[PDB]
């Protein structure tokens, strides 16, 4: 008489009835004989023992969070990371390596029906592949998840396996591609507390493929690179890991050239060398090097590239005093400018003129202020960040440039996302809020997919679809954030409180409270703070620096300077309106392209937040099946009619149960199981009948697999 009961250690419980009263119901935990006393309604009914491990949650005959918590905890137990969960997947992170990659699993999933095999990533490729030259439309796959769930794992598998199956040993476009991803993290990851491979950019990339589904092409694109982990690290954690490649594998040769000086030299390396356990920062510097190599990048390339990334470290060694009694800034050292400005290419006098007392273009006349210690400090600083943006943007430009080669833009594409997920921080600021912002888009379009997915179901079999689009909750939280006018979001508000002479951060916070103040999704948090409540929680932001970041002001004086530089790379990088405006421009485009596609997700969660192989702590992974929505789902669909079955398929297994309701001889499919619902005395309230199947609530069919 067994149950599922909430647990506070295991989320839920195994326990057995033993004795009820009303609403109340004691029950004996099969654990430890342990008596506890619920509530009727905190009890979940369990799923009979032939749907263990099963591989398709939509089977389940009892559809709730206890059950498939337990099936995602049986198959993670026995190695077994993939599940499907009706129109979407779910991946649990193993922490440790699977030998469920490989060249022969691959070959195994060629041309099979997402049923035809066990779950995994290969067969959500696979069939949006074929969907893609059966129906001449694009494709999505989406990989979602907190810090280290397993986007990026997941994102190359789809990669590797697509460039396996639709090449044309591969071919040297598809050995290009497969060397993107290495490059672009080198320059873009870093370790994290979370993840010792964080990325630290977002990245969509698109697979562009002929009418007859070869790889013709491909397109990357990136959205906020995490500019300011080049200058300051928390507690524990490293810059991008290209600083500890070159550090730690530069030739003898090249520790010249560039003026290379050790871990505890860089005031930007904030804890100096740390390691990151199962790597060698030198070995994966040659790495690094080959990947490059094979993409196409030539030697003086790879070493202009290297030279900007030592000049970075470099700009961080300069130091300001103050003259006697005054705030105007000194520059009494004169060596780490000196360096900086031979790996730049320019003039050191020049260079040093510009920080301290830049020409202002002022209409009547021309103003040269001095300039305080905190200026020329806050000037070096958005003068690396800007400088390596620059540098991550090139090294992008140059990989697309040798992946789009051949100018052929093809007849189709499938684009794959791999972009952070909702996380609340002890500091929440105006990066936060553009994550948290895209998860808001992207959360949309999930349940907008599911909601046309089932009305499409439902229209084709008759029945009776009165929901409203289940998108339209995350809009008023939208809205606050990207109204343009009537009442503006929080963005536009931002901008306009930019064009301002004499505002402040906390002039921001108080002009938002006044328009905002009432709003749904408002909510007033200390001075600088306030709240917005997501579709997966509230959030408190700091709004603390959202001026100058929306801005992202560079001293122009030396900005010139580089744009005239006598390196024809650093030239280069320095060629040439609000970061609000020019990301929401960046997301909206990135949500039409999805919009315009047919989308596959695919659910990362992490099992523990200690990097362990083998330990799954269920309170997270319930917090985590929350945040995606894969509750609201099981809750809607608990409301509907979660089981749905063929006729034919209804009568060769219920005939059993039901043998005499049908006489002998041929007859038409709905009518045998008309028969046999008669012959079932069945409360015409559980079911109903379709063009091609029985629609039934949860859990009728769990009744009959005994009375
Ligand atoms: C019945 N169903 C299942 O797959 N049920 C298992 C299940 C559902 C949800 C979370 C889960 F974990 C699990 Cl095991 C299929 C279609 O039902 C949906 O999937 N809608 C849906 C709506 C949502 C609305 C808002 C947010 C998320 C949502 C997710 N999803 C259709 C099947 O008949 C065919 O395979
Ligand atoms: N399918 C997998 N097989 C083996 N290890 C994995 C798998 N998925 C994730 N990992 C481990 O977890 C780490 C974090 O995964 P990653 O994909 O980088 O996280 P994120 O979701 O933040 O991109 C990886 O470095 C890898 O060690
Ligand atoms: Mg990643």
């Amino acid at each position: 008489k067994l149950v599922w009961v909430p647990s506070e250690k295991h989320g839920f419980e195994a326990a057995s009835i033993k004795e009820e009263k009303g609403d109340e119901v004691t029950v004996e935990l099969q654990e430890n004989g342990k008596k506890v006393t619920l509530s009727k309604d905190d009890i979940q009914k369990m799923n009979p023992p032939k749907f263990s491990k099963v591989e398709d949650m939509a089977e389940l005959t009892c559809l709730n969070e206890a059950s498939v918590l337990h099936n995602l905890r049986e198959r993670y137990f026995s190695g077994l990371i993939y599940t499907y969960s009706g129109l979407f997947c779910v991946v649990i992170n193993p922490y440790k390596q699977l030998p469920i990659y490989s060249e022969k699993i691959i070959d195994m999933y060629k041309g099979k029906k997402r049923h035809e095999m066990p779950p995994h990533i290969y067969a959500i490729a696979d069939t949006a592949y074929r969907s893609m030259l059966q129906d001449r439309e694009d494709q999505s796959i989406l990989c979602t998840g907190e810090s280290g769930a397993g986007k990026t794992e997941n994102t190359k598998k789809v990669i590797q396996y697509l460039a396996v199956v639709a090449s044309s040993p591969y071919g040297e476009l598809e050995k290009q591609l497969l060397q993107a991803n290495p490059i672009l993290e080198a320059f873009g990851n870093a370790k994290t507390v979370k993840n010792d491979n964080s990325s630290r950019f977002g990245k969509f990339i698109r697979i562009n493929f002929d009418v007859t589904g070869y790889i013709v092409g491909a397109n990357i694109e990136t959205y906020l690179l995490e500019k300011s982990r080049a200058i300051r690290q928390a507690k524990d954690e490293r810059t991008f890991h290209i600083f500890y490649y070159l550090i730690a594998g530069a030739s003898e040769q090249m520790r010249n050239d560039l003026l290379l000086e050790g871990f505890n030299n860089y005031t930007f390396l904030s804890n100096g060398h740390v390691p990151i356990p199962a790597q060698q920062d030198d070995e994966m510097f040659q790495e690094t090097l080959e990947a490059m190599t094979i993409m196409g990048f030539t030697e003086e390339e790879q070493t202009s590239i290297l030279r900007v990334v030592s000049s970075v470290l470099q700009l961080g060694n300069i130091v300001f005093k103050k003259e006697r009694n005054t705030d105007q800034a000194s520059m009494p050292d004169n060596t780490a400018a000196q360096k900086v400005c031979h790996l730049m290419g320019i003039n050191v006098t020049d260079f040093t003129r510009s920080i301290l007392t830049p020409r202002i273009k002022v209409g009547a006349a021309v103003v040269e202020k001095a300039q305080t210690k905190e200026q020329a400090d806050f000037a070096i600083e958005a003068l690396a960040k800007a400088k390596f943006e620059r540098l991550f943007r090139w090294i992008l430009t140059r990989v697309n440039k040798a992946l789009d080669k051949t100018k052929r833009q093809g007849a189709s594409f499938l684009g794959i996302l791999d972009i952070a997920g909702f996380e609340i921080f002890e500091i929440n600021s105006f990066e936060q809020l553009c994550i948290n912002y895209t998860n808001e888009k992207l959360q949309q379009l999930f349940n907008h997919t599911m909601f046309i997915l089932e009305q499409e179901e439902y229209q084709r079999e008759g029945i009776e679809w009165n929901f409203i689009d289940f998108g339209l909750d995350l809009q008023p939280c939208i809205e606050l954030i990207e109204r343009p006018t009537n009442p503006p979001g929080v963005l536009a508000l931002l901008d306009e409180e930019c064009w301002f002479p004499k505002a402040t951060d906390t002039s921001f916070v108080e002009k938002l409270i006044q328009e905002q103040g009432n709003h749904a999704k408002f909510q007033k948090s200390d001075k600088t703070e306030f709240c917005i409540l997501h579709y997966a929680g509230k959030v408190t932001y700091n709004a603390s620096a959202w001026l100058t970041k929306n801005m992202d002001p560079l001293n122009d004086n030396v900005t010139s300077l580089l744009n005239q530089s006598s390196d024809k790379f650093v030239a280069d990088l320095w060629k040439d309106r609000t970061v609000g405006q020019l990301y929401k421009e960046q997301l909206t485009k990135l949500m039409t392209t999805l919009r315009n596609t047919n989308p596959n997700f695919v659910r990362c969660i992490i099992p523990n937040h200690e990097k362990r192989a083998g330990k799954l702590d269920a309170h997270l992974v319930l917090e985590q099946l929350r945040c995606n929505g894969v509750l609201e789902g099981i809750r809607i669909c608990r409301q509907g009619f979660p089981n749905r079955i063929v006729f034919q398929e209804f009568r060769q297994r219920y005939e059993i149960l039901a043998a005499n309701a049908i006489p002998k001889g041929f007859m038409d499919g709905k009518q045998a199981c008309i028969l046999m619902i008669k012959a079932l005395e069945l409360d015409p309230n559980l079911y109903r009948i379709g063009q091609s199947k029985i629609f039934f609530r949860t859990g009728v069919l769990a009744h009959l697999e005994e009375e």
